[PDB]
């Protein structure tokens, strides 16, 4: 047997951890070699795909109020994934040519907004849980994810 206080803490964790990388990687994104791209994109794909599930679990765990946001957050994750993996896989082949920093620039932009998203997740819903405390009684999507997963695996 085990309590259900494991994922509840992971949500507020990943939303932060994934962000930390978004910054660091964003610093060496330019010089980011083709050998460091494999793992780099791997991390992003994890927080992204995982976020879809994590967030879905945050819906019930948290008080209804940010359903709309969470709803659009799911679909967004899907598209974001492709766009992300794409830009990454691009620089991987556009490095031996010359257009390296190029794909890196446009990538940083999108990747930047994406990161903030995962953070705004708990940031938004937070207003719901808090609103409760300070008042009374203080207390084919998977297809793409799976497909892209293999594309990165082998």
């Amino acid at each position: 047997m085990a309590n259900l206080d494991r994922s509840n803490d992971k949500v507020y964790e990943n939303v932060t951890g994934l962000v930390k990388a978004v910054i660091e990687m964003s610093s060496k994104i330019q010089p980011a070699p083709p050998e460091e791209y494999v793992p780099m994109v791997k991390e992003v794909g994890l927080a992204l795909r995982t976020l879809l599930a994590t967030v879905d679990e945050s819906l019930p765990v948290l008080p209804a109020s940010t359903h709309r946001e969470i709803e659009m957050a799911q679909k967004l994750l899907n598209s974001d994934l492709a766009e992300l993996i794409n830009k990454m896989k691009l620089a991987q082949q556009y490095v031996m040519t010359s257009l390296q920093q190029e794909y890196k620039k446009q990538m940083l932009t999108a990747a930047h907004a994406l990161a903030v998203d995962a953070k705004n997740l708990l940031d938004v819903i937070d207003q719901a849980r808090l609103k409760m405390i300070s008042q009374s009684r203080p207390h084919s999507a998977t297809r793409e994810l799976d497909e892209l997963m293999a594309s990165l695996s082998d």
